């Protein structure tokens, strides 16, 4: 289930991490418009950089420390607003995060292992409206 996810995803965090994220950038090119230093590069570019795995790990922790205090796919009011207002989400709305999420349900649908994508696809769209509620447009 969700939680169990939780564990395999963190477990080796920094290999999803970075997977799920060009499965984001790839299925979403114009996406990378918020990330100028990722453009004209390949996949295996970007793993090269130091920044890359860096942020895209810490990135991910964070959505695990989201998704783990929730309740029912249903994530803190709180959380929400953290990631509302944070300076590095400056200009972002609520479809960059749709659009990532449907990128990571696409991940583990098409992954091998039994990841519980449905509950994530809630998850998803929970966060996306409780984006909406804490102020994202
Ligand atoms: C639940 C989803 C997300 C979480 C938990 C999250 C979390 C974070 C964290 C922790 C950082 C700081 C990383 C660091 O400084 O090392 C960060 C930075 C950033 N995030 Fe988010 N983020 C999420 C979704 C997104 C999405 C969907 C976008 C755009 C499509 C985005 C755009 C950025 C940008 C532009 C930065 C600063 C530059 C960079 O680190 O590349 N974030 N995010
Ligand atoms: O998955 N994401 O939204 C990310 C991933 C890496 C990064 O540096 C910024 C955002």
């Amino acid at each position: 289930g969700f939680k169990q996810d939780i564990a395999t995803l963190r477990g080796d965090l920094r290999t999803y991490a970075q997977d799920i994220f060009l499965a984001f950038l790839n299925k979403y090119p114009d996406e990378k418009r918020n990330f100028k230093n990722y453009v004209g590069k390949s996949d295996q570019e970007l793993k090269s950089m130091a920044k890359f795995g860096d942020h895209t790990e810490k990135v991910f922790n964070l959505m695990m420390e989201v998704a783990d205090r929730a309740t029912d796919c249903v994530p803190l009011a709180s959380d929400a607003s953290t990631l509302v207002q944070m300076k590095q989400h400056s200009g972002l709305t609520t479809g960059n995060f749709e659009k990532l999420f449907v990128a990571l349900v696409e991940y583990m649908r098409a992954s091998g292992q039994s990841f519980d994508s449905q509950s994530w696809d809630r998850f998803g769209k929970n966060l996306v409206s409780a984006l909406s509620s804490a102020g994202m447009k």
